[PDB]
């Protein structure tokens, strides 16, 4: 069923939060505008982490070469980033971000 991530009081707006969850590839947790959102936080374009980049809103930008994705659908939008980023729908259980096993 369910994975716990972080709380949800640990996800400001604009600042990203890592998640290393035992069981899968490295997590992104976002907040954009007071939603919650979960991607894959390696950068399908290179070794780097998208937590480490830049959230302008609904956009993740990458640490590296100015690649970026929509963290809402995963799309890759900007350049070099082509390949889009794997994303995660979420439940809220008992103040958990959560995912499902998958
Ligand atoms: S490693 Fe993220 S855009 Fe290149």
């Amino acid at each position: 069923n369910k994975l716990r991530l972080c709380q949800v009081a640990s996800v400001k707006d604009g600042e990203p939060v890592a998640v290393y969850q035992e069981k899968m590839p490295a997590l992104a947790v976002y907040n954009v505008d007071g939603e919650v959102f979960v991607t894959d936080n390696l950068c399908t374009h290179g070794n780097a982490m998208l937590t480490d980049g830049y959230q302008d809103g609904t956009i993740i930008e990458c640490p590296f070469h100015g690649g970026s994705f929509d963290i809402a659908t995963g799309a890759a939008k900007a350049f070099p980033c082509q390949i889009p980023i794997k994303t995660y729908p979420v439940t809220i259980e008992d103040g958990w971000v959560c995912i499902d096993q998958p």
